[PDB]
């Protein structure tokens, strides 16, 4: 029988204990702002077609950018801690391990290697998850009622460093073991679960199931978030681009301006995608520029357009360089008190 | 003529009003540590050589590792600025952009992308620097007396955001532009300096030329260090990886630790480097896994060998997380209090 680990009980407590014990690393480094850590990852071998590399960088870079704008740490996983949980349920024991390996965290925001920061300005709504320990992107319709298996996303969420999660990751990861475990866990969802298809048991789905039958005892403390684009379904959003630069501007998160762009599907690290990989690959370079973009106006640059790597200057270079107007207050923005 | 800019004479001036007016982004984040950006970067296309990029991909977490360790900011950048600019000379513009930009940065650190974090617990000793604007690895005899193109390396340096640097990046940048320029001032180079090739303008030889033929005006703000690695030729590091391990322990930063390990000649990315891709990309491989070790060990883990993508555990699962501290204490370092 798998286990992510010894039983642990006690944690609340323990977190008390270690937080007051140990005043320099507060879990909330500012009145309403949790200390939080981004976690992200990919296998610790080169891609299969070689480009694949290239995306990660782009990805992680983005993240780079967006995190040190609103002063968030990133932690980036090459290691397979649990044989048995490979591929998208691999983030099970990691998240287990860095919440007990920090207890200076109060959330811990898993976000995937095909997802990417397209708002730079947008910050979490943090006191609205004050009372949760889960927030991901979703509708509590398409869970509890319609079991439908993209309710949800588990590719961008928080999770609190907490009892609650500790033992939400204890009922999450049963189906996660590869072999046969996965694969009649995977006919179990493709049973259970409106429009999933068959193949092995997945986190996302696995976490639908888990929250639909046991709504009781976890969805009280789950916060399905659908005002913002914690989640983004890149395939209706990347062609939309050019219009949300016309109408709109950076910061509202949502169908004007999406925090987070999801490549879904497109699998640039693989050999095969469940889309073209043309298409999939020129909207992920649209997709970099448009949060790039956010990233050079500070510095008065801008890419020539939404697919070219090249860049052109926004403005004339000054000796007065402390006068400009930083459009979107990124340059010194409150996230770094 | 070329140009980094509009001639700016009062920088030191400005900064300082800055920093009066915006006291919630001081230049120095407690006594005597410094705020730090680490800058680096690579081309925006993906690499000649396809597994290059999983490497820009390795590099890029190391970097992230320790900044994220010692309470640094990375700024990783991929655009091209200056189209004169280009090659390792892409550095000059961006680190002026980035010091006019940022007033808050007192030292800005430059590393080479193939340039990797081996020593996670060595921080820099900033004090020693208090009363300079340029710290380079090198040797005074090399730069000033033999003028030799290897004296100093500008892979991995400090710089300080003063009218100090932005006058050194005058005088740096006129052997950059490509062309006829740099294809010149190269050959002008390789006739003044000890043992250099034919090849073009190169900034780390720029910057000895400068710092021999102008000492009295640069040289009292230059800090040749030698006493760590803050560069480390791999030639005659990788190879005695697992005798450091049996003999000593991190925090050197020296021979018996090294703090950088920086692949010169490999060009693990781009083409026709000075050696073997394939002994390159597996000692970058162990150096890799020699700093990741460091990262893996707070956690509980390590790599089975320097060779090996593979981890194993270094102590059973506990109950009670909270009781053993990590053995060089960098889960809590005071870089982060
Ligand atoms: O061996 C692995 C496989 C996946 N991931 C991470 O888990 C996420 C989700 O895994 P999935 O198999 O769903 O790939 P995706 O289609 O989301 O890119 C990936 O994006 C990676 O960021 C990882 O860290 N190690
Ligand atoms: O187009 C470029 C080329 C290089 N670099 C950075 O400048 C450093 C030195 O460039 P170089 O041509 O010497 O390549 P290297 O042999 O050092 O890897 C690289 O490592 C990169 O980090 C960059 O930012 N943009
Ligand atoms: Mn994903
Ligand atoms: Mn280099």
């Amino acid at each position: 029988p798998y286990s992510l680990g010894p039983k642990i009980s006690d944690w609340d407590e323990q977190r008390r204990d270690w937080l007051k014990q140990n005043p320099s690393f507060p879990n909330f480094v500012a009145p309403n702002k949790p200390r939080v850590l981004l976690v992200t990852g990919s296998a610790p071998k080169p891609c299969e077609n070689p480009v694949g590399d290239h995306y990660l960088l782009k990805s992680i870079k983005n993240k780079i950018d967006y995190c040190r704008i609103h002063g968030i740490e990133i932690f980036y996983n090459m290691a397979l801690l649990d044989a048995e949980m490979a591929g998208f349920w691999a983030k099970l024991p990691l998240i287990r391990k860095l919440l007990l390996s920090h207890p200076e965290i109060e959330f811990l925001w898993w976000m995937d290697s095909d997802a990417m920061f397209t708002d730079m300005v947008f910050e979490l709504p943090w006191e609205r998850y004050k009372d949760y320990n889960l927030v991901m992107h979703g509708w509590n319709e398409m869970v509890y009622d319609q079991k439908n298996w993209i309710g949800l996303n588990t590719g961008s969420f928080l999770l609190r460093n907490s009892q609650w999660s500790l033992d939400l990751l204890d009922a999450w990861a049963p189906m996660g073991p590869k072999g046969k475990i996965r694969e009649e866990a995977g006919k179990v969802l493709t049973r259970e679960l409106k429009d999933r298809p068959a193949f092995e048991a997945d986190d996302q789905s696995a976490m639908v199931y888990l929250l639909a039958t046991e709504r009781e005892k976890w969805g009280g403390k789950v916060y399905l978030e659908s005002g913002y684009y914690l989640h983004g379904y890149w395939g209706i959003l990347v062609d939309r681009y050019e219009e949300m630069i016309e109408n709109h501007k950076p910061g509202f998160g949502d169908h004007r301006w999406p925090l987070v762009t999801h490549f879904v599907g497109c699998k640039p690290c693989g050999k095969f995608g469940d889309y073209p990989v043309e298409r999939c690959l020129r909207q992920m370079d649209r997709a970099f520029n448009f949060g790039d973009n956010q990233i050079l106006q500070m510095y008065g640059f801008t890419h020539k357009s939404l697919g070219s790597r090249r860049v052109k200057p926004t403005r004339n270079q000054t000796d007065r360089p402390l006068d400009a107007k930083d459009e979107f207050g990124l340059l010194h923005p409150p996230f770094k008190a």
